Parts: C-alpha cells; structure tokens; sequence
C-alpha cells in the first residue's frame, strides 16, 4: 500500500533509550543524517537522497514520534519533543551505528533539531545544513500581525491539549493536504510525488501521531524558545560550518533575510535561495541536492 | 430554545443587507446592545431587564449571527467588516426611528460599536465597549505571549475553508471550549445553560460558523486597515465613552485598557470588573450597574 521511495536503501530500526528511530540507510562514505519536518516523514528526502548516497552514507530518519519512529511518552513540559531532547535521542541513534561525528541536514522541525544539536553538541557534527528555517527564537521575536497570520499554526498547534488535537481530527486529510499545498510555490500538490503524499497522509491519519506533532509545536512555543533564548543572551554561536538554504517563496524569507539572521547565530555560515516554496527537497530537488552535495563534500 | 427576555418583544428589522433580529423591551431613550463571538443577543439576558427599566432596549443579533440574515461575503469579507456591520445596524435603527441612540457592545459587537462611533459619531449619544481594545491595538501588540493567548485571531482568519473544515468535525466542542476558556472560572458555570444552548445551536450551523470566520478575516484585514487609517490620522472617537473590561478578560492581557482607549477616544472613562471576558454573564449586577450609571448620567 505504501510505496518504497528509496530503492536500494536498507531499513533500520535504531534502538535508543527513548524509543526506536526508523531510518532508511543507503550509500557509502562519510555519514550524513537527513531530518524531515512537519507534516512529513523521512520520505520527503526521496528525490535528493539517492544523489547524496552517491557520496555519503545517507541516513534518512523519522524524527522521534514522527513517521514510524516510536512515540515517547510526553510530559507537562513536552520534554521528549523539545528540540534538545530529540537531538540527544538522534545522537544516541547515530551512536548505535558508530557515527559519533557526522554531517547533518534538516528541514523544518528537523532543521530545528539540527541547529539545537549543533548548539548543544557541536563536536558531533562535521557540517550542518538547515533548510528554510530561522531559529525558533527568531520567529517568536518577530511575531507580529503579518507573521501571526502566515505561521498561525505555531500558535494554534501550541494550544493546550486537546484543543488542536480535536480540531485536527475534524478533517485530518484536508489539513495535511492543505499544509502541503499552501506552502509550495505552486499552491497545490503537483510538486509532490503522490506516493510521498500518501506517506504523509497516513502518518497524519493517526491521532497519536497528530498529538506528537502538537507536542512538538508546544515545545516550540515554550522550552525550545527558552533554550534558544539562553544562547542568544549568552551570545553562544554555532561553530560548525553551516549551510542555510531557503525557498524564495518559503517561510523563512517572508520574515527576514535568512543568511543575515543565521550569521547572528553561527560563525561560519553560507546561504543561498532556491527557487521553491517551503519544501525545498521536493519542489526543487536538483537545486537542493546540488547545493547539499557541494557543501558537504 | 428558551425565551430569556420575558416581556421583550421580537422584531425582524429589514435592511439593505438583510434582516436584523432583535429583542426589544423597556421604554425611554433608545439603547442598542451588540453581542460578540461566539454568542448571540441572548448574552444580554441577565442585564437587559435591568437596563429596560430606564431605556428602550434593543438587543440585536449582529449581521450574520444568531437569527439575523447572513449577507454573502466576498473576497474582502466586506459585509462582516465592522464598518459594514455598523452601517447595517444604523439602517436597522433608522427603521425603528432611532437616528441618535446609546450603544453598548461586547467583543465583536464592541468592535462594531467603536467603528460606528468613528464613522458616524453623530448617531451615538454615548458608547460603552466591553472587554475590548481596538482591533488595531490587538494586532500591534501581537507578540509571542499574545499570539498564544488569542491564537483564534490568527486561526479563524486563515483562508476558507481551513478553519471551517476543522470546526465542522465537532462544532459543539469548539464553541463550549471558547465560552469556557475565557471565563474567570474556566468552565461553563457562569452561563445560563439555556443561554449556552442558544450559543451551541447557532454554532451548529455551518453557514453561521463561516460568517464567524469571515468576521475574523475582516478583523485581520479590512478592520485592521480601517483602524490603522484612524490611528495614524489621529482620529479619536468624540462620543462620551465607557470602557469596561474584565480583570481576567482579554483586553487587560494586552495592555492597560484605559490608557489605550485614551489614545482612541477624547472622552473615555473606564472601570475593571472582577470577571473573565463575558462581563454581562459572569458579572451581571456589576455590568448592569455600570451601564445604567453611565448611560443615564448627562
């Protein structure tokens, strides 16, 4: 029923102390971890991972609680779904494969895991690439009418349970499709492989999975923000070489100039726009893969 | 549905934009009461009788709410902008022979009310607004804490049919959650259960829910732009004005309410009431006393 979009990639269930991380694993060479975001699963990398796997051992993981990864029990502080906890859990996952020094590219929520991992444990990363985000602190700091309307879901999904869970249950198929379509350049589903969309839709049809996603956004509104705040106030920067990519018509550019912002957070950052909406690896797979390959090699 | 205004008449007022439904009672100078979201005119049922001892009280459903007709919206949500709603209610009041009247509004109706006083101040003898700041002020203060508090301002303004599709899975849940979450107590205990049934029935209608989202879309766009024109041009409401807010309501979370209203109104007095957002139901005696005192002064 669900198409395998990674021909020749193996499938790994990686055990960690917080649950299993599901991953597709392929390629050969230095390890490169790829982290998806909301409302997607690892399969969003299906068009650029084969090209990365020409030069790297590509590990395409479902975030904790997403996709086929286990869903650790949350708590009042949404702790397991804070970016700090997810980063620790993925480090453990990578340690299970003997990868203690790896490259990392993340998109959306996974990119928030990624830059938090680089702030908390920079020795773990050879190079970091973030796709179409600014730091979570920067979104909340810039919160105004324009961005409240554009990223309303940051405030909506962070409401206390079961308010967003109940409303998402009103038409989950519509919601996940509406999020997919509305953040592309085209404004519809045509930039996606319909088989990938099926993965996203089935993931989003599980009420427990939708609850995890809300826990992620609740963390994003509270602890994740407090963790970012400590670093800005302490002036802590990312020392790992970093690439920031953003869609010309995506989420990040709409609020600021992303490279300008990321230079405040990182000492060595290069950046480039991609002609794309939010979903860089699916709307512009050749451009995204090209820039990732050069940066990572 | 229960009649919560014993002795009040029922009137269907024709206007160019559709019919306005109103309970009418009392005698004396005309006083219009405008509910808000997610309510209907019956939210006034605990204060209207006390008001009706001194005023001809007209308790109207907003255009598109409760039992009033629902004009078809458009790309700019024009009929549900506060400016258009105010014009419709002026038309309605003219059909009753009230070209100069007192006005108290709550929530959305309070937004209609101050917009009315800006566009057509000659129609108002006095104005009371309950637990609101101007729409401009909410958007201007929209930082992280406030975006989380009044998330619904951004969620309901999302383009159709996103909030409509999510609201239709369990409309009872959402309307009761909004009624409950904004009260002091945080449950439905302040409300008359007969009143809650009115609110829940109105909300069960998908066309009514659409209108509410249209209201919120106007509130994010045109309503904002209209207010923006007035603040930046320094236009102030010249009508004697009472700003009432709940100590635990929405207005006070954004800023200090009286301070904000003094930027918008040249003759404003203000008082907190110990209550959540829903002043006339959570604090009916104190609300009614403030309104009677204010409207029967000069």
């Amino acid at each position: 029923d669900l198409a395998d979009l990674f021909p020749g990639f193996g499938s790994e269930w990686i055990n960690t102390s917080s649950g299993r991380i599901f991953a597709r694993v392929g390629g050969d060479g230095p390890p490169l971890l790829l982290l998806h975001g909301f409302p997607q699963t690892h399969v969003m990398w299906h068009r650029v991972a084969p090209k990365l796997a020409e030069r790297f051992k590509v590990i395409v993981a479902d975030l904790p609680g997403y996709g086929w990864s286990d869903m650790p029990e949350s708590d009042e502080q949404h702790t397991p779904y804070t970016k700090r906890a997810m980063a620790k859990q993925l480090i453990e996952a990578m340690e299970q494969l003997g990868h203690v020094h790896f490259a990392l590219a993340g998109h959306d929520r996974g990119a928030r895991v990624s830059y938090r991992l680089a702030l908390d444990s920079p020795g773990r990363l050879s190079k970091l690439a973030v796709l179409d985000i600014l730091p979570t602190y920067e979104y909340w700091q810039r919160m105004n009418r324009a961005y409240a309307l554009k990223i309303y879901h940051w405030s909506f999904l962070a409401q206390p349970a079961p308010l967003p869970e109940n409303l998402l249950g009103g038409d989950p198929d519509f919601y996940v499709k509406a999020k997919l379509a509305s953040w592309t350049r085209a404004g519809d589903l045509s930039a996606f492989d319909p088989r990938a969309v099926e993965h996203y839709r089935i993931a989003f049809a599980d009420p427990m999975r939708r609850h995890v996603m809300c826990e992620d956004y609740r963390a994003g509104a509270y602890a994740d923000f407090e963790h970012d705040k400590i670093d800005v106030e302490a002036g802590n920067k990312i020392p790992v070489p970093m690439l920031a990519l953003w869609g010309a018509s995506g989420i990040a550019q709409s609020a600021a100039t992303p490279l300008d912002v990321w230079r405040k957070w990182a000492s060595d950052v290069q950046g480039a726009p991609i002609e794309s909406g939010h979903f860089l690896p699916e709307e512009a797979p050749d451009q995204t893969a090209e820039a990732l390959v050069r940066f990572f090699s």
